[PDB]
């Protein structure tokens, strides 16, 4: 059954999307996020307007010419070498992959295959102007002894790093991408170096022994970029790094062809040793956590980035394997969303590993559960994350399979029907509860960047956006889904 794309399908994502955006651009705009119960708002992204931003390239794929105008319209009003608050901390990466992403996404769709949905080449320019504002302020983050970024800085008063002594592997190597692509952009080598500076401890890892080939520890000393332990996962804290590893080569073969190398060990690696069945369904098949050469039966919502990231993998390599441990993947982690009462996988599940016999034992109201299911669940609650639409989205560009998108379009329904509350959709209690469990009134920014750009792409017409099987992307997703044209 080959796949096409199907309008009545798409049409119904981008209606979820005009939705939310009305709701979000009425009761919280131009604040962060909006809480569509209270209709109130917050300011987790530092009151910079984190959904617009985030939902700026969205709304340029789908066509959404009037929203595009809304958004293109604020960007140069706002204020990115401060924040509202004083001594506010700011998160280096989630300011990275959101704001600078999104900024400089919009940017190369909008001079690229989309310029028609843009008129003012003015405002366009903003977007550009405004991420290299936000980036020399961010830059302070690498002041220290080593190079390797502080998490943490701050604006108000002044240009300041927070001084941490160390660390995460996920956050210190999701930068190399935007700062590479701003460089690129900008003409000015020094925010590529920054960037590809902190990463160099991270390929050739000094300290703690790699548990495996490619399979690093998760915290480095930003004194000295060293290891002081060897434990990861393909979720929290680790993820988005194996993930850009991949994705450089893709924005560029030569330059990074050894980042290249350095996932190949990685993505050997857990498919040998972190690849991981439950006793009661073997035919499944998770990724466990890491600790030295001992792994452990947990994983959740973020590691099922997992499949797409492999099958990424296994194009740009011509490598069937990486394609099909990835399809596995993606269905494996589906099968926690279909599964559930409300066909909506969970923020975090356990298993009993197959081979070892490790893994704890489920919970006695979840036992029988386990015995059909081959998971129990560890944390209930859904809040909008895409990662598992982003993996059948994925599968379904390398196979062609319209199965896939049947799969991504059970997905969505189940997403709407126990997420859709008050003005919009907000996250959810229970997701082992067949209504959802009760929302908790809120609408992250992701929801407008991700879940809905995957799920909207995977029913779509043909693009430069969308990733070809057959290689000659020109685009590369960022780790916020926020695509950016490559180096050429
Ligand atoms: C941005 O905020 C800083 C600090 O509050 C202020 O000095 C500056 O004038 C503001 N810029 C604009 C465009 O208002
Ligand atoms: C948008 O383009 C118009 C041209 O009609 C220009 O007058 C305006 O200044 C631009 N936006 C801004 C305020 O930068
Ligand atoms: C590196 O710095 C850390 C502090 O973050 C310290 O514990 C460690 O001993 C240092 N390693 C060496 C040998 O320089
Ligand atoms: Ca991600």
């Amino acid at each position: 059954k080959r796949g096409s794309p199907n309008p009545t399908r798409a049409a119904a994502v981008k209606a979820a999307f005009q939705t939310s955006w009305n709701a979000y651009h009425h009761f919280a705009f131009p604040h962060d996020d909006l809480h569509p119960v209270s209709n109130s708002f917050d300011d987790e992204r530092n009151g910079w307007g984190s959904s617009a931003i985030d939902g700026l390239d969205t709304a340029i794929l789908m066509g959404d010419a009037d929203i595009v105008n809304t958004i293109l319209q604020y960007v140069p009003q706002i204020n990115f070498t401060t924040t509202a608050v004083a001594n506010q901390g700011s998160s280096v990466f989630e300011t990275n992959i959101r704001y600078l992403g999104g900024l400089l996404s919009a940017y190369d769709l909008l001079r690229g295959p989309f310029s028609s949905l843009a008129t003012n080449q003015t405002l366009v320019n903003s977007l550009l102007r405004q991420a290299q504002t936000l980036a020399n302020g961010l830059k302070v983050a690498f002041t220290t002894p080593s190079g390797v970024p502080d998490p943490t800085v701050f604006f108000n008063p002044t240009v300041r790093r927070s001084g941490a002594s160390s660390n995460n592997v996920a956050e210190i190597g999701s930068l190399v991408l935007e700062w590479t692509r701003l460089s690129d952009l900008t003409g000015n080598p020094q925010y590529a170096q920054l960037a590809q500076k902190g990463e160099s401890y991270l390929l050739n890892p000094k300290g703690s022994p790699e548990a495996w080939p490619g399979l690093i520890g998760t915290f480095v000393s930003t004194s000295n970029g060293t290891f002081q332990d060897s434990s990861g996962s393909w979720s929290g804290l680790m993820d988005s790094f194996y993930e850009y590893l991949i994705k450089m080569y893709l924005y560029d073969p030569v330059a990074f062809a050894h980042y290249k190398d350095r996932w190949v060990l990685g993505a050997d690696s857990t498919i040998g040793h972190l690849g991981s069945h439950p006793s009661t369904r073997k035919d499944l098949t998770f990724l466990s956590s890491y600790n030295g050469q001992s792994t452990s039966p947990n994983s959740g919502h973020l590691a099922s980035f997992g499949g797409g990231n492999f099958i990424l993998g296994g194009i740009l390599l011509n490598e069937q394997k990486y394609i099909d441990f990835g399809i596995k993947l993606a269905s494996s982690y589906f099968g926690t969303y279909t599964q559930t009462a409300s066909g909506i996988g969970p923020e975090g599940f356990a298993w009993v590993d197959s081979v070892t016999g490790a893994g704890g034992s489920p919970p006695s109201s979840q036992s029988g559960f386990y015995s059909s299911a081959g998971f129990w669940v560890t944390a209930p609650y859904y809040i909008l994350r895409p990662e598992t639409l982003e993996s059948l989205y994925y599968a379904y560009r390398v196979t062609g399979d319209s199965k896939w998108q049947d799969l991504a379009w059970e997905a969505l329904s189940a997403i709407e029907d126990a997420c859709r509350a008050g003005s919009a959709y907000s996250s959810i209690n229970d997701v082992t509860q067949a209504n959802g469990g009760g929302a908790s009134d809120d609408m992250e920014s992701f929801w407008f960047a991700e879940a809905l750009k995957y799920a909207y792409l995977i029913f779509a017409e043909e693009s430069d956006v969308q990733v070809q099987a057959t290689g000659g992307n020109k685009f590369v997703f960022n780790t916020e889904a926020h695509p950016f044209s490559i180096r050429s």
